[PDB]
Parts: C-alpha cells; sequence; structure tokens
C-alpha cells in the first residue's frame, strides 16, 4: 500500500504531496543527495503554506501528511511492498530505459511501474521489460497539486488490470485520471493544445489580431467555459444537443477550418513579433518569468476549490 | 451618452444591464411589444438576483441601474442623444442588412453603429450605408454578463475613432474588447474553437480516447490555465519565454500538427458516438440542457468573480 517516487525533483514532490494527501506511506529515491534533502525542506514548507491557506488536500493534517513521507538510499529496499511506482526522472528516453530496466529486475508482478513522461511512448519506455504488463504512463500537468488531470496512456501489453488500478489510485488521490486508449504523439493534451497555437499563430502572422488580444480571447473568452466543460460538451448546451450544433454549425465549421493555412515554422519574423509582445507583457528574465508563474498557480489553486466547489 | 439597443432579446437584455452598471441611460427598441416587457421584467429578476448574491458589476445600486433602463416606440426618437446603438436582432443577413439602413437614414455621424453578429462579416452588413465609417461588430460572449470579451470587427472602411471609442466604452462597462483588425469568416474566438474542434473529433474517431475523458482533459487539464493566461502566453511561461519555448518545442510540435488527420464531415458513425456520450453526461432534453447551462452560468460566474480578484 506504499507508493515509491523515483527522482525526487519538481514533479517528484508534487506526487509525493498528492500521495501523503491520500494516507499512503510514501517513499522518496534520487540519486542526488542534496535532490532527497531538497524534496524533503521544500516539501515541508509547501505543505505548511498550503495548510495556512486552507489549501490542503484531503483530510489529514500537513502534520501527519509529512510524516508520510521519508527517503530510501536502497532502491531494492525502497520497492518493498510498494504498490505503484511513480518514475519522476528527466525527460531522456536512456535514462527512463535505464530506470525501468533496474526496477523491472527488482519488482513482483503487483507493483505498477508507472512514468511521468511528458511525451515519451510507451512503446519506446517499456518494450523488451518483463514486467510490461505492469507498465503505463501516468503523465500530471504543471502544476499537478491545482490541475488534477492525469493522462493514463498504455503501452500495447499494459493489461486492464494495470490502468484500471492506476485509475482508481488516481483518483483516491483526487486527481482526474482519463484513459487514452491508444498511444499517440503528443497524447491528448499536446495535440489540444498544439491545434490551437497552429491556428493562433497564423492569425497573428496574417494580422489577423494582436499577440496580446489573441490571449486575450482565450482568457476572457474561450478559456472561461474551457475550465468548467470541455469542447464536445460546450457544443452540446451551445444548441439543442449535439446533433443540434452540428446540424446548425458544421457548414460553417468545415467552411472555417478549409480556410486554415499552413503549418508554421515557428521562427522568423513571427517569432519575433510574438516574442516581443510576450515579453512586453513578461520581461524574459528569471525575475519576471517567476513572478507571473506564482500568479498563474495562485489562480489554478484558486481555481480548483472552485472546482471542487461547484 | 445614452446607448440604444434594437431588439431586447436575449443578447439585447444582456448589454442592457452591462451598459446600465456603467451608468449609460439605456433605451430598448423592439419591433415585438412582447419582447419589451419581458426584457423589463427578466431584467428586473436578474438585476435583484445578481444584488442578492453580491454579484453586481460597477457601483452602482440594482435599483439605480434599473431606472436607467427604459423603452422607446419610435426609432427616429429612440437615436435622440444617443451614442453607441447595440443591434441585437436574429442573425439574418438580411434583417440585419434593413436595420442599418433604417438607422442609416435617421443617425448623426457621432454615434457608432454596432452589431452583436456572432458570425456576419463587417463587409457584408455595412457596404453602401452613408455612415460607414461608424459601423462596427462588436460580438459579445454568452453570458455576456460574465464573459468579458467583446471581438471588435471593423468594416474596411470604419474609422479608427469609430474603433477607439467602442474599445474605450467596452473597457468603461467592465467588459474585455480585442481588436481584431481584419475581418474574417469566424473571428478569433470560433476560429480557434473549431480548430480545437476538429482534432477532438478526430481523437474521438480514432479511438484514441472517448468524448468524455476528452473533455475532462481540458476542463480539468488544459482549459484551467486557459481560464487566466492565452495560448501564447502560456507558451512564455512553460519555457524561459517565447524563444526558449520555440527552440525546444518547435520540432516537436510540427511533428505533431503533421501527423493530423482531414477535415472531419461532422456526422455518421462519430456523430452518434459523440452524441451517445454527450446525452449520457447531459441527456438532450429541454429539462436537463438548462440545468447544465445553469450550473455552467453559475461557474462563469464566480470564475468572473475570482478573475477580477487576480
Ligand atoms: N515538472 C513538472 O511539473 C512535470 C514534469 N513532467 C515530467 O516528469 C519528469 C521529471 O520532471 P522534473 O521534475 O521537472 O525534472 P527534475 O530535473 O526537477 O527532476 C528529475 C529528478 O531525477 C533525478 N534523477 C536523475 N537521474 C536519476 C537516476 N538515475 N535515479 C534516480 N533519480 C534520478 C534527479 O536528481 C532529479 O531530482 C520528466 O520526464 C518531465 O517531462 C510531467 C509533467 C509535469
Ligand atoms: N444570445 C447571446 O448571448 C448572443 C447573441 N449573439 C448574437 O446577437 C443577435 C441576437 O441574438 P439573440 O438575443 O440570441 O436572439 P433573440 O431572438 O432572442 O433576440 C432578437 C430580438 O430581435 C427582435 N427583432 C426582430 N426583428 C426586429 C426588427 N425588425 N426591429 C427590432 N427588433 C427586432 C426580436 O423581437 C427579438 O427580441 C444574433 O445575431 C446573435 O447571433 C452574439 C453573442 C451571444
Amino acid at each position: 500500500g506504499d507508493v515509491l517516487i523515483v527522482g525526487s525533483g519538481l514533479v517528484g514532490r508534487s506526487w509525493a504531496m498528492l500521495f501523503a494527501s491520500g494516507g499512503f506511506r510514501v517513499k522518496l529515491y534520487d540519486i542526488e543527495p542534496r535532490q532527497i534533502t531538497g524534496a524533503l525542506e521544500n516539501i515541508r514548507k509547501e505543505m505548511k503554506s498550503l495548510q495556512q491557506s486552507g489549501s490542503l488536500k484531503g483530510s489529514l493534517s500537513a502534520e501527519e501528511q509529512l510524516s508520510l513521507i521519508s527517503s530510501c538510499t536502497n532502491l531494492a529496499e525502497a520497492v518493498e511492498g510498494v504498490v505503484h511506482i511513480q518514475e519522476c526522472v528527466p525527460e531522456n528516453l536512456d535514462l527512463k530505459r535505464k530506470i525501468f530496466a533496474q526496477l523491472d529486475s527488482i519488482v513482483d508482478d503487483r507493483v505498477v511501474l508507472s512514468s511521468s513522461s511528458s511525451c515519451l511512448l510507451p512503446s519506446k519506455l517499456f518494450t523488451g521489460l518483463a514486467h510490461v504488463k505492469q507498465c503505463i504512463v501516468a503523465h500530471p500537468v504543471n502544476p499537478p497539486y491545482y490541475i488534477p488531470l492525469v493522462e493514463l496512456v498504455p503501452h500495447p501489453e499494459t493489461s486492464p488490470a494495470t490502468v484500471d488500478r492506476t485509475h482508481a489510485l488516481m483518483r483516491k488521490i483526487g486527481q482526474s485520471p482519463v484513459r487514452v486508449l491508444k498511444e499517440i504523439d503528443g497524447f491528448v493534451l499536446n495535440r489540444l493544445q498544439y491545434a490551437i497555437i497552429s491556428e493562433a499563430w497564423r492569425l497573428v502572422e496574417e494580422g489577423i489580431v494582436s499577440p496580446s488580444d489573441l490571449d486575450l480571447v482565450m482568457s476572457d473568452g474561450l478559456g472561461m467555459r474551457y475550465a468548467f466543460i470541455g469542447p464536445l460538451e460546450t457544443m452540446h448546451l451551445n444548441a439543442e444537443g449535439m446533433l443540434s450544433y452540428c446540424d446548425r454549425y458544421s457548414e460553417g465549421m468545415k467552411r472555417v477550418l478549409k480556410s486554415f493555412g499552413s503549418i508554421p515554422e515557428f521562427s522568423g519574423a513571427t517569432v519575433e513579433k510574438v516574442n516581443q509582445a510576450m515579453c512586453k507583457k513578461v520581461p524574459a528574465d528569471p525575475e519576471h518569468l517567476a513572478a507571473r508563474r506564482e500568479w498563474r498557480d495562485e489562480c489554478l489553486k484558486r481555481l480548483a476549490k472552485l472546482k471542487r466547489q461547484m
């Protein structure tokens, strides 16, 4: 019933706090001692901050949650009595493959071997492993403590049990898992994100709207609805049901989509134009970027609270 | 300094409440007496509801705001002393053209003639009008009282003054206007929306994810960020600035985008599959659709409050 975090970096620390809120004993393992010390320190500080703002997940006190998080130096011992291992090392294929191969030689047939990978495919990560049926990608969204989505991406040989157990576990710790039925480049979130970016880029390039105004169309417009309801249910409600929406607007959708330009090169004049507008709003230096991210995260924290209430 | 609403229907009522919150005297005009009576009644009720939940815009009491809203039977008299006329009749080109032609013969050179049209282009709406320099499309987003975005779409002959004045007026009543520099099919919001829908549709069709799970990827994931920050600034912050983001992810974006399938037909098997999933979540009947929209709107109302606070 214990959980093991391999790599106590940024995402590993978030996972640690999520699992602890669910009452799970969490073990932290890292190749760098300073990352473990830093993780325990930051987790304690973040936990207290959340407590003070009444933003802690679950019903366990910050104190009890912190007591559930410890570190292990020996991997072989670290996997003892663990039912879920969440890998959180850098986004590097060679490295992740090595990690899973090392785990593959010491785990039993019960434990789920889960990767936090942002884009690497399960087929490239787990093929050839003895315990491949227990492998899966459980991709969170930064910042995981505020954004609940977790993309569960299976390997073609991943067992239904592994997917079901992980879906249930993610739900248990307060996250919102989704079943990506078949692996695909960019999974689901990034494919949707890139779809938006592609059209937005061309709109700016063609002089339809300034970069700043395009962002407003989303943040003070379309994005507000998307924080509560997806694009499909949105159609469903903006007419008398999905059938009605297609009957009324499918012609227009096809017409607009047919007018879409080519795939952007993401460089040259347009990157300069977009970057200039972005830097005007938020200077591209460590201080201003961090400050804006902090604001963004606070917004997400409050939105998370609002969503739970609704 | 007065405002005239032509067509006191759903959007006309929203506009009336927006302008009144800004302290503007609002005149309602409609070809159907029952729509005026219904508008005054619903506005009064909505105003009181907002007041009770502490959701009224501006610093004027619900009582004072309501006193600023009245009706006129004669259009010629209705345009007297008005600086902005917001047309809110049905989305029908022949009809809107007739409305603007009727206004064109009685207004001065100061008043702005603004259409709420959801998709009709300024070139089709205002060409040939004597007062074309004063024409513009000011497209709000339902529900306008909670979603601030207003797309300002000009006619090629629309004067800068007309655009500037309307931008300032929209900002004065608490809305978030954007300057769509050149008219285009679907303006900006719908082009972005359709971009998302197109990819989402193919993902469901190809069995990558269920309709319900796809919606969750947005509502409990990507959509949360988009409620505060647009797609471009999002890139800017998810790396060390826009340049950094493109350097790190442009290759992947192009690769994913290149894999995108063709434009959907929005019918057949997939429409049946999507509709079935949507109806399972929200039955396609008047009662359940209205209930879900009510929930959605309440979420947006609270999000609007949250955004203003942040
Ligand atoms: N930062 C976030 O919020 C998110 C991260 N991701 C993914 O999660 C993974 C980790 O990301 P981050 O935390 O941002 O990076 P990071 O660099 O902060 O953390 C990686 C951790 O891995 C440790 N590590 C390196 N080699 C190791 C080894 N052989 N054995 C054990 N530990 C080792 C490092 O010491 C470090 O603490 C990546 O694949 C990333 O794409 C997914 C979603 C969001
Ligand atoms: N409902 C909303 O929230 C939004 C509406 N839109 C656009 O706003 C426009 C109006 O939409 P709705 O309020 O939903 O429809 P609606 O049908 O409720 O309102 C139209 C009003 O026009 C009046 N009308 C019809 N012919 C007239 C004439 N010759 N002179 C004066 N009044 C006349 C009708 O009596 C009715 O009260 C459309 O072009 C729509 O696409 C834009 C954004 C959102």
